[PDB]
């Protein structure tokens, strides 16, 4: 409350190594679907079933122009991306296999970063 603060986590780092995080995202090979906003001229739907789109060249670009104000607004919109996945694509595809796979590669680097 006012003039009552817990003890100051360190965040200095946290832009970095969130960057380091969605460096390795990037990367997977089971990155693909997710790497590009959805076309939304072209792939029936999307536009209207999925209120936020969101894509990992979305996070980069917001990262990297000071869009997120804490490491919490990063996680969330990471998670958007696989939420979304799984709102369009059926589990038994690749695209949707594609994101619980990616969903759980984040969660893992997250815990372990800053957990």
């Amino acid at each position: 409350s006012m003039s009552v603060k817990k003890p100051k986590r360190d965040d200095s780092k946290d832009l970095a190594l969130c960057s380091m995080i969605l460096t390795e995202m990037e990367t997977h090979e089971d990155a693909w679907p997710f790497l590009l906003p959805v076309n939304l001229k072209l792939v029936p739907g999307y536009k209207k079933v999925i209120k936020k789109p969101m894509d990992f060249s979305t996070i980069r670009e917001k990262l990297s122009s000071g869009q997120y104000p804490n490491l919490e607004t990063f996680a969330l919109d990471v998670r958007l991306v696989f939420d979304n996945c799984e709102t369009f694509n059926e589990d038994d595809s690749d695209i949707g296999r594609a994101g619980h796979n990616m969903r759980k590669y984040f969660e893992k680097k997250w815990t372990d970063t800053f957990k």
